[PDB]
């Protein structure tokens, strides 16, 4: 049975719990928290299962996969139902774009020991500066691609993206006034199952 | 005739010229230089050319696609031979993690517009343990995945990225001793033929 490695609120392990909550496969999570005292991702018990030091890691079919990207499209791959991804290539590159610029172009540039290492007193001027450029970048896009979703009207890997994305401009209360077709998206999938049942406020790393 | 927009020296599209000449596609590039006058990075006509004011994007089949690793899965979707992924969905995952740790990983702590942000003097030294530490992941991984090339004895989408990371980590005087396996397999690319009519020294946007 499958198992992966996440931190609650770690935007990008809620991607795969999405992801595996739309696959409808039955999943064990074991916890690894990632900022007390320097965090488990410090420990160097899980800087070799995925030697980047983080988030997430599914072992499946007898294999261990790193970064959320790869292990979402090796769920598409390898369980189709249902598709993650739409079948025309063109649209498919709308999916993949988008989940890059949040997962390669905004997440980075607002990950938390990233912000460690920023000085505290400028860690949030520049989350913010990276959620904005990134939001003012992804809304321009989703306002050609979107409909009722990131890119058309099925969930794709880009709503997985988007929703823990948003998740975290809130909490660096990043207004999402400017972002009409973003904030849209966001309501209509926090209302589906996979996004709840999925939820920081619904998962596995997570005292009282 | 597809476009491609690019700037010498910048990695995202070293990795798409490489998959343009593996996949025997003429292409015209139009070059965007990044650092003159502010760079062409910040003229709000590159700003929605791709909305992350960042390289590349490719014109081709009529449509527009940003991000480096989107392009060249759309290459590959859309001209099979030859291969930049396995067909072993298995091995498919180790491919799409080692170029999201090299793309989303290990980039964007050592990016340009990364580094206007941290001060002329640890500009290097934090550069420097950017890719230190994420070499450190990536030779772990490229211990077990490798074969005659990053993934098994095929040139896969894990080696275009590696490439161009590989000549950052040398730019910025990263001694590549402690990672044999990087270092051999970098060179085995580099007498590839893709990989040199791609190179940094064989692009547009050219100066003396």
């Amino acid at each position: 049975k499958p198992i992966l490695y996440s931190y609650f609120r770690s935007s990008c392990s809620w991607r795969v719990r999405i992801a595996l909550a739309l696959k409808g496969i039955d999943y064990k999570t074991v916890p690894i928290n990632l900022i007390k005292d320097r965090g488990q991702q410090f420990s160097k018990d899980f800087q070799a299962l995925n030697p980047m030091k983080q988030v997430p890691t599914l072992k499946i079919d007898g294999i261990t996969i790193h970064q959320s990207l790869a292990i979402i499209e090796y769920l598409e791959e390898t369980r189709p139902t249902p598709r993650l991804l739409p079948q025309d290539p063109k649209k498919r590159a709308s999916v993949r774009m988008i989940s890059d610029l949040i997962a390669g172009g905004i997440q980075p540039l607002q990950n938390l020991s990233v912000l460690k290492q920023v000085g505290e007193e400028m860690q949030l001027t520049w989350a913010q500066n990276a959620i904005t450029c990134g939001f003012n970048a992804l809304e321009q896009i989703l306002q050609s691609t979107a409909g009722i979703y990131c890119v058309g009207d099925e969930v794709t890997m880009a709503d997985l993206c988007l929703v823990p994305q948003v998740a975290n401009a809130e909490r660096f209360k990043v207004d999402l006034t400017p972002y009409p077709t973003i904030s849209s998206i966001n309501k209509r999938l926090l209302v589906l199952e996979a996004f709840q049942v999925s939820h920081p406020c619904r998962q596995p790393d997570t005292p009282t």
